[PDB]
Formats: structure tokens, sequence, C-alpha cells
């Protein structure tokens, strides 16, 4: 079968398990489409109503941050009449504010700015969907798809740059404070039965490396690339190349979400990551198997230096078996971040800088989990994940 009426197989990862991942493989003839823009693509999708097995191919580049003619929009587009950068630093100012949250006049007009572009970069993928692209050039710019609903297949895309033209800032944020933006490539907000595979996510055109910083933060537009939150579960993420993105894969949204537990059950295979700070995966309660994955940055870059590989959240649980780290002068301990909460981690395999280490134990965390993965495809050796990752993640490699 082609990329639009495959359907995950009986074993890969968590996506599988019981009804499985089968997306929009029993589509009726008119229930399959092709799209170039985003008028065609939200056509297709429509609703939530919308659960008849469907397949979308996505032909080129849609651009999402464009009007009902598909014109570019762009920050003076979306802007409420209220809202001016100037006057929200000059409003927010540390040096002023204080520390207090951001209210009044320009918050509410930023909030305000925020969802008129939210109403044209996010949309929601309905129940039994899958979305290919055809050939090796499908994009999606700007967008920020959601899936809420079961059974559901993304592959063979590239998503570029899920950019939020009103960071919000955060002075409590960390020590320092922060600037925070809502778009991920993907969000998994409840959803269920997923898989996404031999996609790209990267920050296009416009890396944080292009953004000013403002009260000594970055100006961050970007969210995540592919987070799953809200009692999500069922997910399996493989052959993908995540690359040059600040925070990658969030999965468990809140510390104070305890009803994750026992869901977020995701399963993240042969997938590359280079030029990423962090979250790749942070997890909270989930039982997350992590194979196969190749890891690759700098701690000294300018533009996306390396912070932590796995993030050891509240009660997660990750199973990591095989996976190959290459950031010079990075120690065992420091391939992760432990978070309050975190106290478990199994890790065989590991690999870091050609050199098999126990990330686990150097991090003083118990080995036991409580799970053992057996719904996954062939564990690779560790000695082969760089080049059979490299040859094979990310968009374009099939079509
Ligand atoms: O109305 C809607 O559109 C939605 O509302 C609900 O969702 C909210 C929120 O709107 C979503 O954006 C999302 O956000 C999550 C967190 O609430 C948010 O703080 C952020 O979190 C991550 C991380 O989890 C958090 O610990 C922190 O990270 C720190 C630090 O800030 C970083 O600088 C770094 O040092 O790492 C630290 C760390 O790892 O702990 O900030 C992170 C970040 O991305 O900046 O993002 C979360 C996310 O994007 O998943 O979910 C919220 C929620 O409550 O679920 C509603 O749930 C939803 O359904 C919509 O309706
Ligand atoms: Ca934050
Ligand atoms: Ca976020
Ligand atoms: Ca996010």
């Amino acid at each position: 079968a082609d990329l639009g009426h495959q359907t995950l197989g009986s074993n890969d990862g968590w996506g599988a398990y019981s009804t499985g991942t089968t997306g929009g493989s029993k589509a009726s003839s008119s229930n399959v489409y092709t799209v170039s823009n985003r008028n065609q693509l939200v056509s297709a999708l429509g609703k939530e109503t919308n659960t008849t097995p469907k397949i979308i191919y996505i032909k080129g580049t849609i651009d999402m941050n464009v009007d009902d003619n598909l014109k570019p929009l762009g920050l003076n587009d979306y802007k409420d009449p209220e809202y001016d950068l100037d006057k929200y630093l000059k409003a927010y100012d540390p040096s002023t504010w204080g520390k207090k949250e951001p209210s009044g006049t320009q918050e509410e007009a930023r909030a305000r700015s925020q969802k008129n572009q939210k109403a044209r970069v996010m949309v929601d993928i309905p129940a039994n969907t899958t979305i290919v692209g055809s050939g090796t050039n499908a994009k999606v710019v700007g967008g920020n798809f959601q899936i809420k609903s079961d059974n559901v297949i993304i592959r063979n895309i590239e998503f570029q740059d899920a950019y939020d033209y009103f960071p919000q800032w955060d002075p409590t944020d960390g020590s320092s404070g922060n600037w925070n933006s809502q778009y991920d490539n993907i969000t998994i907000n409840g959803g269920t039965h997923i898989w996404i595979d031999h996609c790209t996510f990267n920050d296009g055109s416009r890396p944080d490396s292009t953004s000013p910083k403002y009260y000594g933060r970055k100006y961050q537009h970007h969210d995540g690339q592919t987070d799953a939150s809200n009692g999500a579960n069922y997910i399996t993420m493989s052959y993908n190349y995540y690359h040059d993105h600040d925070k990658s894969s969030i999965f468990g949204s809140s510390d104070s979400k305890t009803s994750d537990d026992g869901k977020l059950k995701i399963t993240l295979h042969h997938n590359r990551y280079k030029n990423i700070v962090q979250a790749a995966p942070r997890v909270r309660f989930g039982q997350v198997h992590v194979y196969n994955n190749y890891y690759e940055g700098s701690t000294s870059s300018s533009s996306y230096p390396f912070s932590y590989a796995w993030g050891i959240g509240k009660s997660s649980k990750i199973y990591a078996q095989n996976n190959v780290i290459d950031v010079p002068g990075l120690s065992a301990a420091k391939t992760i971040s432990v978070f309050s909460g975190g106290t478990a981690l199994y890790d065989s395999g590991t690999l870091l800088n050609g050199t098999q280490i126990n990330a686990s134990a150097a991090n003083g965390l118990s080995s036991s989990v409580g799970w053992t993965p057996s719904l996954h495809g062939s564990i690779d050796a560790s000695a082969n994940v760089k080049s059979n990752v490299i040859n094979q993640a990310g968009a374009g490699k099939l079509n």
C-alpha cells in the first residue's frame, strides 16, 4: 500500500495498542483529498464530526498564516488595535513593573492579538485521518495541527516555524523570567492512537538566533515541535527529524495533572534530534519507550546550544534502549535533566560520544520504571543507530 493507505504495524510502539492506529486507511473514494493550500486543507479536515476514514495528501507548501484568499498575514494583520510592542515592553519591564504577572491594557491586548493568529494557524485533526506528504517537498509552514481525536496518522511532511507573533512575558518563569509562545507543530491534546512518522520539524527561516532579547531573555516565538498533554495515550513517533529548535517534545504539561498517570504511553524510535536545546523528550508520568534515537549537538552552539536530551519529570517512567548521543565535552550525568518528582529511569546501551554510559546511575536514579515495552520492532545495536537514523529519519526519505 502507498503512504496514504498504510497503517501502523501491529508491533510498532504504543500506537499499536488495542484498536491500533489505522488512520484513514479505510477511506472510501469521496474521502480522499489532495490539498495544496490552507483553504483546501481546512475543507478536507472539516469539523470534529468528520469521523469517516479520510486520506489527505499534501502537495507542496501550505502556509497557514494566510487569509481566506490565501494572502499572507503578518504581525500587523493579527495585531489588536490596542496592542503595541513598545508599550507592552514599557508596561512590564521588571525595572518598573517588578515580578508580578503582566495585567492591564497591553497584556489584555496581547492576548486578543494572539487569539487572532490562533484562528488561522491552529486546526484540529478529526478522528480516523491519515495526512501524508506527496513527494519529497510537502511542507506545512506556520501551522499547528492539534489532535484531540482517536486514530490519526501523519507522515512525510516538513513542519516549519510554528511562529507566534505575540510572545507573553512571564517574570517568574525561572529566576530571570521567560518569554513563552503558544504554537507547536503538532499538539496531541488528549489524542489517542496516533502515528507521527518520517516528518521533519524545524524553525524554518526564522530560527531563534533571529529574535532579539528583551529584559535579557530571548523573545521566544516558538513553543514545541511534538507535545502531548491531557491524557494523550497510545502514540508512536518514528523516523522523524527534529532540528534547529529549542523545546522539542514535552509529554505531560503539568505536575498537577495527576490524571496523566497511567497515560502518555508513547514510543519514540529512530528519531533524529540535531541542534535541539532540550526536552527530547521531557516526560511527566508516562511510560515512554525511547529507543534507537540519535542526538547530535554542541553545548557551545551560537543558535541552539544543547542543554539535555531526556527530561526526567515528575513520576516519569522512561524506558530507554540503544540511543546514541553525540555532544562534545558532555558528561554522562548531563545527558539528562532531573526535575522534582523524577526518581527513575531505565536506560541500556546508551552511547555518549562513542562510549557506553549509564545515564540513570550517573544521576542516582532507580533503574526500575515498573514496565517493559512489548510493542516494538527490531532493535538496532547502538553501533548502527547514527547511520540508520541519519540515512532514514525525516521527510523526503520515502515519498
Ligand atoms: O486555551 C488553550 O489554548 C489551551 O489551554 C490549556 O493549556 C495550557 C497552555 O495554554 C498550553 O500552552 C500548554 O502549556 C504547557 C505549560 O502550561 C506551559 O507552562 C509550558 O510548559 C513547559 C514545561 O512543561 C514547564 O515546566 C516550563 O519549562 C521550564 C522553563 O519554563 C523552561 O524555560 C525550561 O527551563 O524548562 C523548564 C522545565 O522543563 O520545567 O515551561 C515549558 C515551556 O514550554 O516553556 O508549555 C506546556 C506545553 O506547551 O505543553 O498546556 C497548558 C495546560 O494546562 O495544559 C488547555 O490544557 C488546552 O487544552 C488548551 O485549551
Ligand atoms: Ca516556560
Ligand atoms: Ca509550551
Ligand atoms: Ca507546546
